[PDB]
């Protein structure tokens, strides 16, 4: 139902957990806050819910400033970690609970419970106390509540945390579908980049309380704004090679690889604030390294680890030119033994470049799936 | 240090949490017990550790029957999501909860601790306290303490459960390396098939207390013994199409697709206990469906969902021929909009076939990475 944060800031004493954050969440939008451990995801949700105060800035749900408004009068529903049910209430009861304080026709009440039930996989245990173990089921009960009561805005704090990988996976699809049906605004929080990529219309990456970047999944993936975002989004982390810039041009930067071979390569990157001799970080995703049959900039090394996963093979390589190890991903099964000498290709159009301050030199290579000029 | 379970069974009253389980774990082997929620993973570890009794069958650690043996005299060390150290802190000081309290000399406690230091990536922090945050390394010292214990076998129950996805990922690599250095026996337990695939030399899949199957990751992946294993191993679940067998032969079975087109396809599968007219389940992994440029058995439908993940694209399709939706995985970015009509190819050599009882008709197509 439209949520806006304007220069919102949170301070506990003299520390700042949330620094001047500006976010514009539109109606029906599914937004995900992503970031490491204590980057401040929960604090944000809490400030939006009113379970925490906004030391500065304005919060705006719908069209009204909610800063000073009781949590129950904001039009938000929330679910988190390992939510606790009302022990005396049954699953069905612990599910129609919130939709009840909101006053609702039993027809609706039941309609929703049963719907949400046969989705979160619970219809068979509506009649039963929260001592339905499994915790993974109680958590599902916790979520259903918020789902059955359809708050104008959903605030879910790591809802899938207590589930098995298999369940966690099905739940995502379920939450996605759920979002397609009812088109309400939802702010979701995880520490798992995959959930983000999978659920969001818009992702907001948090780093130590600051907003590192905001944008569509593919935007964050093809064009991370800085090293932090670049190493946070991407199942197996992006590779980073320390390089030295040896030349610049318009819409093009040349750097030399740490290889005692010091091969120089031109990268179709921004070239803005970048001077010759500067030390930078070259970034290349494991999926984007090439088989090697494709010459032009080759890296050869010793296999340290080989992960056969059936659908793909992840190979860890030790490139003589400074340890690092380089992680490579090739599709399907690849037969290589540890200790073997493996080579791969470095594709310029696919590289990222970060200045010492960690900021990125905007990539000029057009990537599919992202609105681009031309 | 070699662990063997022979017809081990556990019963709580009249229920059976562990049913006649037979496992042969070799020296230095890294074994993972995988299964859903309460499939019985913890009970198994506990029986091996001696924190639970074996209602029947024999347990054998090394060469001796441990059934009736106190937990502390079995040569096992057990770790479970609960890393704790000492308030007096200090890496070197820690890692010796046992060594110091029992003399063991002052030259020995140093060699063990120093042998799990740089020999674990922790020598440059041996004299460092957990006051230097280090979260993932503080996991390595907790482990290190268990290690310096020199246990014959190593137990671990969902150790990565309390970590962020990012940490969870690095920890796996760490635990793998750790296993490469010291080559002790380790029995690991998860509910996450990915951790299994990534860590194990041998995986044992548990279903409601029974052992659904034992084998190398690729064995379980290319050749699941039954529908359960087939739908448990594989990031996005394997597709299942209800089919009707229309003909058999030696090392070959023909079935007809539920398509009102009822296209018939021969599958290089076992063909053992399988009669014409029988209803079966055709299994095909999302990664194994083909682009379509490759004709021969094509399925066309309406896109329901499209997941752009940067490294790959997962497309959910509605095939007219009976709902089901079919999940497809193509590498890199694929530009398709929901509602679009997309087609894919069905590769026979890659299909699985399950009898009504859920058992699999052994695939005959040779797959890479699996002996035989
Ligand atoms: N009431 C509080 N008082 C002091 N510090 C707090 C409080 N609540 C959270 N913090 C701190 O702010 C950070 C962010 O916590 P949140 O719990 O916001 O993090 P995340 O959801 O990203 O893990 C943590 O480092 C935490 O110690
Ligand atoms: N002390 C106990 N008393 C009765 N049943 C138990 C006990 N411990 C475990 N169980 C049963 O065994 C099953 C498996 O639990 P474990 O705790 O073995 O499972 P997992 O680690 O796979 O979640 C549960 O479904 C539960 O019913
Ligand atoms: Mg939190
Ligand atoms: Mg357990």
């Amino acid at each position: 139902a439209s949520v806006q944060l304007q220069n919102v800031t949170k301070a506990w004493g003299e520390v700042v957990v949330s620094k001047d954050i500006n976010l514009d969440i539109h109606e029906g939008e599914f937004v995900v806050f992503v970031g490491p451990s204590g980057c401040g995801k929960s604090t944000l949700l809490r400030m939006i819910a009113g379970l925490e105060t906004i030391t500065s800035g304005d919060l705006f749900i719908g069209e009204k400033r909610m800063n000073d408004t009781p949590p129950a009068e904001r039009g938000v529903g929330m679910v988190f970690q390992s939510y606790a049910l009302y022990p005396h209430l049954s699953v069905a009861e612990n599910m129609s609970f919130g939709l009840k304080l909101a006053g609702a026709k039993k027809e609706v009440i039941n309609q929703r419970v049963n719907q949400v039930a046969e989705v979160l996989q619970l219809a068979h245990l509506l009649d039963r106390k929260p001592k339905a173990l499994s915790g993974g089921q109680r958590q599902r009960v916790a979520i259903g509540r918020t789902l059955v009561a359809e708050p104008s805005v959903f605030l879910l704090d790591e809802p899938l945390s207590n589930l098995d990988a298999a369940l966690r996976v099905q739940m995502r699809i379920e939450i996605s579908r759920l979002h397609k049906r009812l088109g309400r605004t939802m702010i979701y929080v995880t520490h798992d980049q995959v959930e983000a990529m999978t659920l969001a219309d818009k992702i907001v990456v948090l780093d130590a309380g600051r907003v590192a970047q905001v944008g569509k999944p593919l935007e964050l993936y093809h064009y991370p704004a800085d090293r932090f975002v670049a190493g946070f989004i991407g199942s197996p982390k992006m590779n980073f090679l320390p390089v030295k810039v040896t030349a610049t041009a318009i819409d093009q930067v040349q750097v030399e690889l740490p290889m005692p071979n010091r091969q120089q390569v031109w990268l179709p990157v921004e070239s803005r604030d970048v001077q010759v001799g500067a030390n930078m970080s070259l970034g290349i995703r494991p999926e984007h390294l090439l088989p090697s049959d494709i010459a032009d900039v080759i890296l050869e090394g010793e296999v340290q680890v080989v992960e056969q996963l059936g659908n793909e093979t992840q190979i860890h390589i030790q490139i003589p030119s400074i340890r690092q190890n380089l992680v490579y991903r090739q599709n399907d099964v690849v037969l290589v033994e540890e200790g073997a000498t493996f080579a791969i290709g470095l594709p310029p159009e696919r590289c990222h470049l970060f200045r010492e301050d960690g900021t990125a030199c905007r990539r000029l290579h057009k990537e599919p799936g992202v609105a681009s000029a031309s």
